[PDB]
């Protein structure tokens, strides 16, 4: 536990929270790291730390989820802050201003947010000149084991969701080394309803399409990014289709539109999806079942309630290759980035795993 860990949890963040909503603090976190202003991010990465998945090296697991750099204003920060892997968005077709405010809440008691930005974005045409203005730099940072992430949302008053992510796929496709399709955004209507399941193999299919027309140094993986909230029935549907098109992977997962009981916050009834500590375990179990629905062959990206070494541990053992957090970085600070990466090495030794990969899916085979 460095000092910079202590002091940013204990008393520099919570002094900056009591001063910021939670909107106008996440619009200063993205300035900040945007503009490299950030402590020092003195842990380096260890070979057990490595893993190659998806057809890239990843130097550590631990990557920062959607939904921090919606826009593309801030990912070399944001690789200054230890992250192994970086994924902006989500991104929609046109610019779209997102739902009235208020729509971010925080509950400090149960360590939770809860938000109903509604997709706010500047839109694919300027993420895409963004993206383009360091377009060489991240080539470098991904030969490097630092990969890049996109992730394409829908516009509010679109009629065909699959010619949305067609969109995406052409625009921002040709600048990501792996691209993911929400089906499971809360605060869109309609979206998380892309489950039937015929209707699903459509939308994938086309996506799948337009990715393979893609030239080859430009052509990225694909994934799914999954809510907690699908009955068995549709976490079935979902592995299935998964597996006979050939998709690259799954995110699990996105918020919950469930309210687990026990939350103390105030704001606990709040309309959005919630996120951190008590998405945690539901995350996990998700991870656990998609895992063995899809036979270990799919790879999975593990996210909801991640803090610790122990938290990242669970996911991976539960059958993640990579994790990814968002909600601990705005109660600790970018500490706990370092934080969780050292527990992690540590944690891994005394279990007897020679690294992060001989961990994978280690709970399935006890
Ligand atoms: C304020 C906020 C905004 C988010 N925006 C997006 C988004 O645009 N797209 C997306 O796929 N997930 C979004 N997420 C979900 C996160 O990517 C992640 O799946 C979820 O928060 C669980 O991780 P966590 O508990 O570590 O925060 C958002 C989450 C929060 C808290
Ligand atoms: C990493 C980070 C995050 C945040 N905060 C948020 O982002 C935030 C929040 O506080 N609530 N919230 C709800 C939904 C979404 C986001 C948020 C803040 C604010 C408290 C200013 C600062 C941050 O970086 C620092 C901290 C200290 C020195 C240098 C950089
Ligand atoms: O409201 C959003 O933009 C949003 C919130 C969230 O939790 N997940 C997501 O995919 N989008």
């Amino acid at each position: 536990a460095t000092g910079d860990e202590r002091f940013y949890a204990e008393h520099l963040m919570p002094t900056l929270q009591g001063l910021l909503d939670p909107e106008s603090a996440h619009r200063l976190a993205v300035r900040f790291t945007s503009l490299g202003l950030l402590p020092r991010a003195r842990f380096q990465d260890s070979d057990m730390l490595e893993v190659r998945v998806l057809g890239h090296k990843f130097r550590n697991p631990v990557g920062i989820a959607a939904g921090f750099d919606k826009h593309g204003e801030a990912v070399d920060g944001l690789y200054k802050m230890g992250f192994g892997f970086v994924e902006i968005g989500s991104v929609t077709p046109k610019p779209q201003e997102g739902n009235p405010r208020p729509r971010v809440f925080r509950l400090p008691e149960d360590q939770a947010v809860i938000n109903r930005y509604g997709f706010n974005s500047h839109g694919l045409s300027v993420v895409e000149h963004r993206l383009r203005a360091r377009q060489q730099k991240q080539a470098k940072l991904t030969e490097d084991g630092l990969p890049l992430g996109v992730n394409l949302g829908k516009n509010k008053t679109s009629v065909d969701a699959a010619e949305d992510y067609a969109e995406g796929v052409r625009v921002l496709g040709p600048l990501a080394d792996y691209l993911v399709v929400n089906v499971s955004s809360p605060n869109t209507a309609g979206l998380r309803s892309l489950q039937g399941k015929a209707e699903l193999r459509r939308l994938l299919t086309k996506v799948l399409q337009e990715r393979d027309g893609l030239r080859r140094v430009h052509r990225p993986a694909v994934l799914v990014k999954i809510a907690p909230d699908l009955t068995s029935q549709d976490k079935e549907d979902i592995a299935s289709v998964v597996k006979e098109l050939g998709i690259d992977g799954l995110i699990v997962t996105n918020t919950t539109v469930s309210r687990p009981a026990g939350l103390q916050g105030a704001l606990r009834s709040e309309t959005g999806g919630l996120s951190g500590k008590p998405l945690r375990d539901l995350s996990t179990q998700t991870i656990r079942e998609m895992y063995a629905l899809t036979q270990g062959r799919v790879p999975i990206i593990g996210v909801g309630g991640v803090s610790s070494g122990q938290d990242a541990l669970e996911k991976i053992r539960a059958g993640a290759s990579l994790v990814q957090l968002y909600t601990a970085l705005t109660f600790w600070g970018p500490p706990v980035v370092g934080k969780v990466k050292r527990e992690l090495e540590a944690l891994l030794k005394e279990q007897g795993f020679g690294g992060v990969t001989d961990a994978i899916g280690a709970d399935h085979r006890r």
